[PDB]
């Protein structure tokens, strides 16, 4: 079939959903595209190259709160951005694992730059803006990974028994959103303290 | 060589450091132990069984702040526990990935129960105690994974360039510890608010 970048990525994302990240291979991608492997090689050199591109395209396609709204608070931007990021990672099987280890791509430079600049325009030093952004990303990635890897993996004292019931009651969104608010408020307490002991 | 549980786990942890999680296989474990695979099978049924045990034993061996000190504040316990947890996951290659997806083992029941009870004894509902514990775990796992998966994976606008320099300056501990304080303070703001709008 068609082997331009867009179609190769379409097919690879479909495959990712079928196989997961560990089970995703260039060989299976070739088959899905109805081609021989040396034909695929011209287009996609190896799995790493493929994963790198998927990590970019999953956000490009499904992560639509990359930028603050006009006038939006930094609190609200981090919240909306974290929720968007979470949703995008959850959209494909092992999506968080696909993201893990990556760095912003040239195609994301202006987007991530803008976010860093935005934090600095709201009173954060680059450093603290970065630490806030990173903490949100890590918290979000950790939460999604827990959800996704638990699924893949598929007596009790009483609190643990009930804790496990609480976690088996929804997908993880409640715990995530509750933690997200704690995180953001913590950033605000820090930002507002300036040089005061806090 | 010797094939009691302790020695199999010793060998598998050494192998994990050599190969990483994806590259860890029962076949390579057999070789490292100088045995045939059907001999290993008697002892270890598959990779999943092996990973499950490694996840338990890495904490049992190296995660020594499982429990609060007498009189310790919940703030301090979460801090110490998160740092201990982080250190233990970092001790082996892909250690965070080994942990991911697991649930407490029967051998950890009393430990995790105690932590849940402890939170409840300091004013948290089981729910909120759990959400605090989970958020800490997810934040910690996300931070470690970022560090570990970045390593495995191994023009710029100016803030991104500097951000990347800041991140290439240390291992991730600074950003982690800064985020951890934000998280814990956020939990405290929530706990203290009770039914007040906050
Ligand atoms: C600033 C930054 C970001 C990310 C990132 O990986 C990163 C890094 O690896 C080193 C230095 C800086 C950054 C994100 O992955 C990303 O997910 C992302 O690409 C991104 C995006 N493209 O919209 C985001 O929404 C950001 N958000 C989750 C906090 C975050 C921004
Ligand atoms: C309470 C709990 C915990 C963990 C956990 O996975 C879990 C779960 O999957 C479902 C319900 C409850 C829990 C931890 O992994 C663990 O890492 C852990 O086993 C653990 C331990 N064994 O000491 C901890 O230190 C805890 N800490 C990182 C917050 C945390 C406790
Ligand atoms: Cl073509
Ligand atoms: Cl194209
Ligand atoms: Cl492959
Ligand atoms: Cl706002
Ligand atoms: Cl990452
Ligand atoms: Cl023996
Ligand atoms: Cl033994
Ligand atoms: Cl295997
Ligand atoms: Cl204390
Ligand atoms: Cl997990
Ligand atoms: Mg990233
Ligand atoms: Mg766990």
């Amino acid at each position: 079939s068609r082997l331009n970048r867009e179609s190769v990525i379409d097919a690879a994302l479909e495959l990712l959903n079928e196989t997961g990240i560990d089970g995703l291979t260039t060989r299976k991608l070739a088959q899905k595209l109805g081609i021989e492997q040396p034909t695929l090689y011209w287009h996609v050199k190896n799995k790493r190259a493929l994963l790198d591109a998927l990590a970019v395209e999953i956000l490009a396609r499904h992560h639509d709160y990359s930028l603050p709204a006009a006038g939006e608070s930094w609190q609200s931007f981090l919240r909306n951005n974290a929720m968007s990021f979470r949703r995008a990672l959850l959209r494909y099987r092992d999506g968080a694992k696909v993201h893990l280890g990556t760095r912003p791509d040239e195609k994301q430079y202006d987007t991530v730059e803008t976010q860093l600049r935005f934090m600095t325009e709201n009173g954060f030093s680059l450093r603290d803006g970065l630490y806030a952004i990173s903490a949100v990303s890590h918290f979000t990635l950790g939460a999604v990974l827990a959800q996704q890897e638990h699924t893949a993996a598929l007596n009790l004292p009483p609190l643990l028994r009930e804790a496990l019931q609480i976690m088996d009651s929804d997908d993880g969104e409640q715990a995530f959103l509750h933690g997200l608010e704690s995180l953001i408020r913590g950033f605000e307490v820090q930002l507002t303290a300036l040089l005061q002991i806090v």
